[PDB]
């Protein structure tokens, strides 16, 4: 057979040290400057971390090693259904910078439905959770609470060369991402934790026809979503290394961390109003606004909503970036998904999110303290799971916490596979910078 | 009855947000450069966040508002009974900038007495548990699950404005830091839940009192292990923002994350093994050289097993700094600590740590490879813990959790008052910096 992902990687793992090392000799060159907003305002527009598997143009839009969106869509493997790329086949360019052929992300499929089954204390843990619990705190520790099945930490415990730290790295990596969908579903399924904890998946399918299946809509009659949701789960994989949720799983990660605890740490950061649970917020703060403007409406009760809700000192949810100065081509991408299909386009919670990109813009540009008033992908993504019968915000964001695990950990797996440091920056005080 | 804490910070707020105005009007101001050195080598040396309650002196130690831990040690009150500092006092340095009274501490430990109780699912949670479950493991779990009880979630949730965010905030701080020895306890002690989860505490007791209660070592008889534990709570609260649970907590903390899942961010960086592990490592470390060179051993015999350590290609741990350059002000406390009693000084193990300090640092500087030879804190405290019957070290770190929730919390209150925003870097690939 063509060789797995593990030997593909292994192919790739030389030629990145030599790079290293190259980049290394000129340790003392000077790239750029550190300023008193820098250090006061977040870290803004400092580049000062290392992440592989993407670059992220503030113009452009993001870049997987150097290919668009639109390339992947292109190149990547599809499934044995539909037309949009498959994530399984994202993870695997990010992870050895080659685009996979269709026979090595059928094996990955496969190996990643064989290794979804949970141990029985993670179902316990989850049976424990009160139902008023936050979908995303609940995520955050079931991820965490499977380190239990972390070879990583064992094998460090045990004593282990730094060579050889990515291997288990890398084992514990695939295992999160074969159960991640599974776990997230029994968050969206706090009643049937017996039933969809032990139900096996479809060994012919894939990571998203599977985490469907686990959601319960699995099947022929849904193929529709399937092709929404390997689209969606590719768009969100990785986007950089400086977003909160990437950075949260590399700053854990870099101190010897294992993944499970790592990109729990990352679940965390996405939890986060600012960070992924705007895509929650969105959709929220669009129900309301439907709500209060009514079935048919201007244009000005969409302007004074977005005013009215700027006025109370909130932000606009799924508008802005740390890094983007024009509109996210991840929401661009879900509108030209949404673009061909006419009952979506009827839908008027997608016209409600529609109508508010072509006024949003100008009411934060009038207000003046963003640097970007252009939607992001946040903006357009709840309003198609909405569509697809997804009608509870408050789970949105675990869906992007079973994304948002493939970009992170490959670069942890990169950064264990390179020996990178632990992270650790120099604070100041107010009167130090004074 | 004097200011409470809320009122203390409310009346140093005003002047802060009046120094942040100035330091901002200078926001071009250049101060630093970025060197490849800083991406490859986890920002080190890089002047990038924002930390007010303490400031590394890198000869001197760590100070808190300006004070060395001596100063500290002198001014903050004590308890009830016993001569070392009390957490909570430094908690309430840390946060307003000011020596507490100690009636204006009495009153605050009442409040953290009154707040500690834990809701019923968080019981059923812990005890969901495995008892292979890594200790650090569960702490960061159950400081998550606390979310459930978050004020700044909840009232960000209803809609609140950005210049009200510190308040909720403050108030989840306090609550969590009046929980946090509870959950602790639990974690130390799996066979007793039902008890310690729920059992009342003293409100004319101090934290370390009840927290050394909790842990079953409540009373007269252990009162030194109060001081000591009160001592311990004190020197590890906080440490600059660039250590990793710090920033951790920080970092999900600016994407607005309440603290309960910031914290717990936190503590997932402190259960890395190059973070928080260290005292553990160290009595581990001192235990095997006892096993070896008995309790009666010679000046070489130390000598000879720190260089087979180190010809073995592994640390000598608790020896050596990412930033200081001289021995640790806070392992000199807990030293001193020591000097007072005759019990612990006759103890061989602790002779051991002593023995090690003298040595160490030059077999460390004979063999070149590192450039901090001296004893940090973590090369003392996990050998007093042990004199006062706590033989587990897989457990030490949980302690140490307890006590980093201090600066932290801190830092996200200011953080929240000053209104900064989401941390967000720019990251590079290899080919970009080539
Ligand atoms: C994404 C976001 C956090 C970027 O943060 P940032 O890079 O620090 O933002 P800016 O540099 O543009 O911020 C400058 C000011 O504009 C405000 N601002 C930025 N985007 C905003 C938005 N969409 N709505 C309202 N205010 C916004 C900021 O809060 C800040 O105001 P303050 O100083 O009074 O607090 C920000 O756009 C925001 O919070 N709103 C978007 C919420 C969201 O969709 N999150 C997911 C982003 S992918
Ligand atoms: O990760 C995302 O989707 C948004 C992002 O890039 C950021 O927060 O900077
Ligand atoms: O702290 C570390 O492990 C790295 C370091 O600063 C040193 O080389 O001494």
């Amino acid at each position: 057979a063509e060789p797995d992902l593990k030997t593909a990687l292994k192919a790739v793992i030389p030629a990145k040290r030599e790079l290293f090392k190259q980049v290394k000799e000129r340790s003392d060159e000077v790239i750029g400057e550190v300023k008193v907003a820098n250090v006061i305002g977040g870290m803004r527009g400092l580049k000062s971390m290392l992440w592989e598997g993407s670059v992220l143009d503030p113009e452009e839009g993001i870049r997987f090693h150097g290919k668009t969106i639109k390339d992947c869509q292109k190149e990547l493997p599809k499934g044995t259904s539909g037309t949009e790329m498959l994530p399984e086949a994202m993870f695997w360019l990010l992870l050895t910078g080659q685009v996979p052929s269709t026979n090595q992300v059928r094996a990955f499929s496969r190996e990643l439905a064989e290794q979804s089954h949970l141990p029985q204390h993670i179902l316990d843990l989850i049976k424990s959770f009160p139902r008023s619990m936050h979908p995303m705190t609940q995520l955050s520790i079931a991820v965490a609470a499977l380190n239990t099945e972390s070879k990583f930490a064992k094998a460090y415990e045990k004593g282990l060369s730094k060579a050889d730290y990515w291997e288990p790295t890398f084992d514990d990596s695939i295992s999160l991402l074969a159960k991640i969908p599974r776990v997230a579903a029994l968050v969206f399924r706090p009643d049937e934790v017996d039933q969809v904890g032990t139900q096996a998946l479809d060994a012919s399918q894939d990571w998203s026809y599977n985490f469907a299946e686990l959601l319960g809509k699995g099947g022929k009659e849904n193929q529709d979503f399937h092709d929404l949701l390997r689209l969606y789960l590719a768009l969100h994989g990785d986007h950089e290394g400086g977003n909160v949720s990437a950075h949260a799983t590399h700053l854990v990660g870099s101190a010897l961390s294992d993944p499970f605890l790592s990109y729990s740490a990352g679940l965390l950061g996405l939890a986060g109003p600012l960070h992924g649970l705007a895509a929650q917020e969105v959709l929220r703060w669009i129900l309301a606004m439907q709500d209060k403007i009514g079935t048919k409406f201007t244009d000005d009760d969409v302007r004074n909503y977005l005013w009215d809700t700027l006025k109370s000192g909130r932000v606009v949810p799924g508008y802005g970036h740390g890094v983007l100065r024009k509109p996210d081509p991840r929401f661009q991408a879900l509108m030209d998904f949404a673009a061909t299909r006419p009952d979506v386009l009827a839908n008027p919670v997608f016209q409600l999110v529609k109508k508010n990109s072509e006024i949003a813009p100008a009411v934060l540009t009038e207000h003046g303290k963003t640097k970007n008033p252009h939607p992001n992908v946040d903006a357009a993504s709840g309003v198609l799971f909405y569509h697809y019968g997804f009608q509870q915000p408050l789970y949105y964001t675990v869906t992007f916490g079973v994304s948002r695990a493939l970009g992170p950990l490959v670069q942890l797996i990169w950064d264990r596979a390179l020996g990178l440091p632990i992270e650790r920056p120099k604070s100041i005080n107010l009167l130090g910078l004074k």
